[PDB]
């Protein structure tokens, strides 16, 4: 009621009037997180707050053995909201431009794909690369998804709705590895997902849809935020762990009304008026991240850190808080835990990926388009090489490569442990022996050539945890006067989580609903709703076959479908099907 | 090929990097309105062309007895090319603000709406008003029109496609006076309209979906861009007669080589290179217009001004340069030709105009909020009255009327001539009278309180004259290298004519094609291939029926329903269409 959702230039290019009484308002900001960093872009440019009434508390001070790459996740062109966001923001790199012009301009120089998406047998490109290899029956089940209501979907698994013909796919290949979807995940998530993203199907196999940053993610988006926001003003507070907000939630409000913190080790604590915005950042998946080197792995670990003990904390006061335990406990042994970031200058391992993704990793331009995953690896296991080098301080004969394992509990294929058992060197030893490495020079190459940090991370995964609705926080409770939940664990309308587009997007529309901000918020892209995307995933679905093929061993649908093109026969609806290639 | 449709705000936002060889180029605008200018702008801000050399030749130089409104007509938010545009453009009225700034402010702060859309019987509100009154019978015409293909449609009158059910409709009473519609003229033209607007389908009994500018078109949108032309350095020839532009039209490329033209009086001619860019407002609606005045008719005239005559010599050089006789010959002399501006500050005749639309026509904010039709004049007239005084330096007591009649050839129903032969003060009493004034004092309050100025337009209606593919040109014709039309007489995809809208979209997608832009022009809106808008309008224009409701009284279908209701009952299908209202 306090927002209202748009779509088009009008609202896209309108600035917002000076929200009412913000000049006697201020804002705290729980984590320093994309989702805090973007709440507080959107209180100075459109709340037009001043930026010494906004404070970002952090909990990281204002040595690791080697480079770390971290969430890296690619955008695509409808990220709404983000790009709202960034247009605004001063890029680093290039005078008198956005953040957003650089990026454009950047994946128009150096637009991205893929030339092998998936190996097998130590090195060798998977045959029927490109190809989804879905029958009928697995169509039918991903409509059949897509179909159901998603409040009939509460605790339901990626399982229970997909039987063996979709499981046996290439589509489920590059689905469940580019995303990070485990079997056991939310089927709720997977049809948002499917929903979400149906207009780049044709992009799925060969990540022709993906866009990527200049540098890693915090020197390309965190960086450029953070010195807009400091050139504004704004209070960054560093040392400050926020172990519980008392809230007042009374028959007719919620006020957060104390921020009870441990700043550099005492504890303190902020009161706040009903005009003191507070915005949490509710659960994490970095939160207790453990790092290994080459020579250690990281230590295993089921700490609670201080984001989970916070969620928790909260929701004691109100079951409209949502339930973090549904995210946090109970996380599968086999879940994905860790990542490594393998850096090498060394000329036998460069040669070797520039003989499986055809590109040179040192030129400075797309190398492997995205993951490639190894589909025959016992862990799982997928690894991208970014545009190099991805660190502005790094040398110019480097390559760092980011490897991940969806599965924790088995042992490998070369070095006969499961993932959460190997050191950074072990970890690239499986690496380089899926990669096609001679089998004698493997050892040397990992531990001596190489440099591999791991990391585990209890909650990587915990974002798709099976989940219902309720078990995530409205981004503005009801009733809520000077509270807002955001990033990827808060609840807003059919947009998917673990994207950097839901950080932004519930950033804004917590900062739009608590100031009453009178500008719309873009809705999330109407693709699934527009019938010429619906009729392109049809032929894309079906691997490229008109309506004839789709129905022809079928006589049932033959039939309909001869009655259907009689009735169509010569109008409109026949030539936008022609032009879509379904007839 | 050199352009390419893109939505979203990511396009929307992102800069075109400046496009190749233009510091060696050069552009000549034919003609000062809308789409020259819109033209100048986009050369300026994304062709990045030296505005000294950006050359405007207007025909005008550098007097009417009284006040005159002209085009006036409305737009909406999905006008996603004038925004794209205005957004760039600094409002004359609000400091460090765009022409969008304030409207989009404006129409918040003063949202339109109408409170009395039709009369009849001498000022009497129409009974069904608000209601579309469409059969079955007339909704399937319009469904049989939509989804006819545009190619099977040349040369079709409305007429042709419609059945006596329609034409007795309140539909089409709100459509054919709302955008000037005659039932001789286009079917492809009138199915577009229908496609185009869909998403407001709501709105179009009570005005709801209709924005204006604070003042005159004139005052908001051509001042507010001359202005940041001229402080760009773009060059304003007047007094110059454009009377042909020689094009060398080869078996590989069509090249505008000369400029023909009468300066102040003088013939002379300027030399094109193929780096001198040339865009012709090819046609005009308001060529060879004439003026009354309270005692005098506008003269009617069937001059061919220089806008027609330059067009027939363009067409006489290449078929692909269009047909202009199919749009300024043989217009039915019943077609609309007058249109008055009727002013005044007496008493009585503004508290008559307040009795019927319910608001006080000297506030200042709305007051008909778009025209009222009087259902049963001879002449079909419609009136309305904006946002009072249009003119910046109008006296405060006063009004302007804005007035015009679809009916040319018949008596009217007290003035017992047709428009054309009647003075300012004729139809300014025809007009008092379909008000309810008492007709003892209408004489007077026409001749001596009221100044009424016709205005005679003999291409009024020439946009919507019947065509086929082919009678418009491209808006860059194949081939052609330095040349380009726009404005409402060229052709481009689904957008409608007799809309500011699409001069800018012609202009826009002229300039980015010849200068090989690098970044998207939006698409027109995806409404009609949105599935919620056409649940919605289903829903409209039943008059808010549901599926059952709808298909009641037939056997036939009541079935059909039923069985599809089968399928997808307890789907995210039911949910949807019961969220529409369908179910
Ligand atoms: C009713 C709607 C039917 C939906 C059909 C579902 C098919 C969805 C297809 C897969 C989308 C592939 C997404 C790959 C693009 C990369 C994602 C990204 O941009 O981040
Ligand atoms: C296949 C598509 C079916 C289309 C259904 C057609 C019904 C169209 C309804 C009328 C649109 C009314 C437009 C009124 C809004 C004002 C126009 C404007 O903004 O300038
Ligand atoms: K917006
Ligand atoms: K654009």
């Amino acid at each position: 009621s306090h927002m209202y959702y748009s779509y088009g230039n009008y609202e896209a290019f309108a600035r917002p009037k000076k929200p009412e009484n913000v000049e006697n308002k201020s804002a705290y900001l729980i984590g320093s997180g994309l989702a805090s960093l973007a709440a507080a872009c959107f209180l100075i440019r459109d709340g037009q707050m001043e930026g010494s009434k906004i404070h970002i508390l952090e909990e990281l001070p204002k040595p690791l053995k080697g480079y770390v790459v971290r969430g890296g996740r690619a955008m695509e062109n409808h990220f709404e909201c983000l790009w709202d966001l960034f247009r605004s923001i001063p890029s680093l790199e290039i005078d008198n431009a956005s953040v957003l012009d650089e990026f454009y301009w950047l994946n128009k120089e150096d637009p991205n794909y893929s030339r092998c998406r998936v190996i097998e047998k130590q090195g060798q490109r998977l045959v029927t690369d490109g190809d989804f290899t879905l029958t009928k029956t697995a169509i039918k089940e991903i409509l059949d998804l897509c179909l159901t209501n998603e409040e009939d979907l509460d605790d339901v698994k990626i399982t229970d709705v997909f039987s063996d013909d979709f499981f046996n796919s290439n589509f489920w290949i590059y689905w469940k590895t580019m995303f990070a979807f485990e079997p056991w995940h939310s089927a709720m998530e997977m049809r948002r997902y499917l929903m979400r993203f149906v207009h780049h199907i044709s992009g799925l196999a060969d990540f022709s849809a993906l866009k990527f940053t200049k540098y890693n993610q915090y020197e390309s988006l965190v960086l450029p935020m953070v010195e807009y926001l400091k050139s504004h003003g704004v209070q960054f507070e560093y040392d400050v762990k926020v172990e519980d907000i008392k809230i007042d939630v009374t028959t007719s409000q919620k006020i957060a009304r104390e921020i009870l913190i441990d700043r550099n080790g005492n504890a303190e604590s902020i009161k706040l008026t009903i005009n003191d915005l507070v915005f949490v950042t509710n659960g994490s998946i970095t939160e207790s991240s453990t790092y290994g080197d080459n020579d250690t792995p990281a230590p295993p670990t089921d700490e609670l850190g201080g984001s989970w003990t916070l969620w928790k904390n909260l929701a004691r006061q109100s079951p409209e808080f949502g339930n973090p335990d549904k995210f946090c406990q109970n996380i599968p042994k086999k879940s994905w835990f860790v990542s490594a970031t393998s850096t090498t200058n060394n000329k036998e391992i460069i040669d070797t990926i520039e003989s499986i993704c055809k590109r040179d990793p040192l030129a400075g331009k797309t190398v492997t388009g995205g993951i490639i995953t190894i589909n025959d690896s016992a862990w799982q296991m997928s690894f991208t090489i970014n545009r190099q080098q991805q660190f502005k301080d790094q040398p110019e004969n480097e390559i760092s490569t980011w490897i991940y394992a969806l599965y924790s509990d088995v042992n490998g294929d070369y070095i006969k442990k499961p993932i959460t058992e190997c050191s950074g060197n072990e970890i690239c030893q499986e690496w380089l022996y899926h990669l096609g490495v001679s089998t004698d020079k493997i050892e040397d190459l990992a531990k001596h050539a190489s440099n591999t940090i791991p990391v585990y991370m209890p909650y990587i995964t915990s974002y798709f945890m099976t989940r219902a609705i309720g078990d995530r926080p409205l981004v503005v409770p009801h009733q809520s006067q000077n509270l807002a939940f955001i990033g990827n664990f808060a609840e807003t309308e059919r947009d998917t989580v673990f994207t950097t587009e839901y950080s932004v997007r519930t950033a804004m529309e917590a900062v739009y609903q608590l100031l009453n901000i009178d500008r719309g918020i873009p809705e999330v892209i109407n693709s699934p709703f527009d019938l010429r995307v619906l009729m392109d995933a049809i032929y894309e679905l079906n691997d490229h076959q008109d309506l004839r093929e789709i129905t022809k061993d079928s006589k049932m649908q033959k039939l309909a479908l001869a009655g259907f093109l009689k009735k169509i026969k010569g109008t409109y609806i026949e030539s936008l099907l022609k032009e879509h290639k379904l007839l």
